[PDB]
């Protein structure tokens, strides 16, 4: 199986729509990972390639060519491959330490804050889209559902991304509006959750309840393992159900647990 320049080998992830492979370049001698599309809507992917060509920061993954054709259903976008994968998988038994969950939040915080200043809203944080490059410092993927927008914030209605990373203002049944930036900032605190528990902390099998339980549902920690209070406060702030009071990133970066 080969594509131009590139022979494609398996699989090694989820992409938003498609399927994340393997790929050889044979001009380079260099490995890459290659998103598979089929036309099944195609908007929303020519905005994450025009979304991802404006982006150049060390956290953020880097897009390296597009192969269209008019003629064949497939579509190609070739990316830098981030080797060693997932910074975790959710739901573990083993998760991160504090030390190993700061250092990784660490990037994080960069990376967003990169990609608010270049009026983006990634819509889709959470674990499995931070993957872990050569040198051990996080790269953010995944921009199939990420919104550009004008001015100070995006002001959005339409409900995307991970079911258990969504925040509770953008699952209100009658279409109202929600600030963007804040929604980023709710899926960091469910990802940091994730990073120190090993799992959400709103989880149900039922959808309807799962939303009932992000809307309504304090947040609760568990007993073990028995994280630092001023993680505690920082998680709290992130989760604040209200986007009004939420913690704002230039927050978060001053906060104590973040900066010692
Ligand atoms: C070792 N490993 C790599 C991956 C996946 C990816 C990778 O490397 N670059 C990417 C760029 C964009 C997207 Cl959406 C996914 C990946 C999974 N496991
Ligand atoms: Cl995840």
């Amino acid at each position: 199986v080969q594509l131009n320049q590139y022979t494609l080998k398996d699989e090694i992830g989820k992409g938003s729509y498609g399927v994340v492979k393997l790929a050889y370049n044979e001009n380079d001698n260099t490995y890459y990972a290659m998103k598979v599309l089929s036309k099944k809507p195609i908007e929303q992917v020519y905005q994450e390639i025009a979304i991802l060509k404006k982006l150049d920061h060390p956290n953020v993954v880097k897009l390296v060519e597009v192969l269209d054709d008019p003629n064949e259903d497939h579509l190609y976008m070739v990316f830098e491959l981030v080797n060693q994968g997932p910074v975790m998988e959710v739901p573990t038994l083993k998760p991160l330490s504090e030390d190993q969950a700061r250092f990784y939040f660490q990037d994080l915080i960069k990376g967003i804050e990169y990609l608010h200043y270049q009026k983006i809203i990634h819509r889709d944080i959470k674990p499995s889209n931070l993957l872990v490059g050569e040198d051990g410092h996080i790269k953010i993927a995944d921009f199939g559902v990420s919104n550009e927008f004008k001015g100070s914030d995006a002001l959005l209605s339409n409900t995307v991304g991970t079911p258990a990373f969504m925040a509770p203002e953008s699952l209100s049944e009658t279409r109202k509006i929600f600030s963007g930036k804040a929604l980023d900032v709710w899926a960091m605190g469910v990802t940091l959750y994730c990073f120190v528990f090993g799992q959400c902390p709103f989880m149900d099998e039922r959808i309807m309840c799962l939303h009932s339980k992000i809307k309504s549902q304090a947040l609760e920690f568990p007993d073990q393992p028995d994280i630092a209070e001023d993680l505690k406060d920082l998680i709290t702030r992130m989760l604040d159900k209200n986007p009004e009071s939420r913690i704002v990133v230039p927050e978060i970066k001053l906060h104590p647990w973040v900066t010692r």
